[PDB]
């Protein structure tokens, strides 16, 4: 059997890479510097994977994954979106979960950050810490986070994220929230699921920071995170030049 599984770095890589693509050509376009798609077939999980991934600056380990999404990002998306439903099952035309897609993801991606999780209680009898240095991290996208069960002393245990080095995506444990804006770990973007209307999915969009605005399928609308149901954040300290390896 052709090699391609050490090109491509995921299992399977040699049935993949025979398959057409070209039925998952979605129409793209640049909105404030990110390649995004447009709103069609249910596609929009695909929308705000691709945006944090972006947000995030994420590279992929293999040649062959990161050549896939370095073509997404030029405008060439039919394979990489393909992948994306192609490793996580769903059918062309049916909504999904981002939040399940970016997990899937994490191990595939240059590990580019570090994050401490304290599980503490209110006076301090009981606390623990770990240190997460996968990309994609699961915990409380609030600075509060969550309670945890009792600790023996009678206290509640509260989990949250206390530092971030580097770039990560916090994907939120339980339901989307809801907050205040300076309640929620400070990040550049902040995926939300907002309720659409009778007949139809939850619609999915990505809010930009530094613009206010909220990435919306490829267009850019007005939006308010301080209304918005919050599933995932970009937090990241950014670098200030790009590193990349000569090529062997
Ligand atoms: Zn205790």
């Amino acid at each position: 059997s052709n090699n391609w599984d050490s090109h491509y770095g995921f299992d399977k890589a040699g049935e993949f890479h025979m398959l057409d693509h070209t039925g998952f050509a979605f129409p793209s376009e640049v909105v404030n510097g990110r390649r995004v798609l447009k709103t069609t077939d249910n596609n929009c999980w695909v929308n705000v994977t691709c945006l944090q991934l972006q947000f995030a600056r994420f590279r992929f380990k293999s040649a062959g994954l990161q050549a896939m999404w370095e073509s997404y990002c030029t405008g060439d998306v039919a394979m990489f979106v393909h992948w994306l439903y192609w490793l996580t099952g769903v059918d062309k035309g049916q909504p999904s979960d981002s939040e399940n897609a970016l997990n899937m993801l994490s191990k595939y991606i240059v590990p580019a950050g570090s994050v401490t999780i304290e599980r503490v209680t209110h006076d301090g009898c009981c606390c623990s810490k770990r240190v997460v240095t996968a990309p994609v991290v699961n915990a409380s996208v609030l600075k509060l986070g969550v309670e945890d069960g009792l600790c023996p002393h009678g206290l509640n245990y509260i989990d949250k994220v206390v530092v971030v080095k580097g770039t990560t995506i916090v994907v939120n444990v339980g339901k989307p929230v809801v907050a205040p804006s300076h309640l929620f770990l400070k990040g550049v973007s902040y995926t939300t699921f907002l309720d659409n209307g009778n007949g139809v999915a939850g619609h999915y969009t990505v809010f930009d920071h530094d613009t206010g605005m909220v990435h919306d399928g490829d267009v850019f609308v007005p939006g308010d995170l301080n209304v918005s149901p919050v599933t995932n954040v970009v937090v990241s300290e950014q670098t200030a030049v790009v590193i990349k390896d000569p090529v062997k």
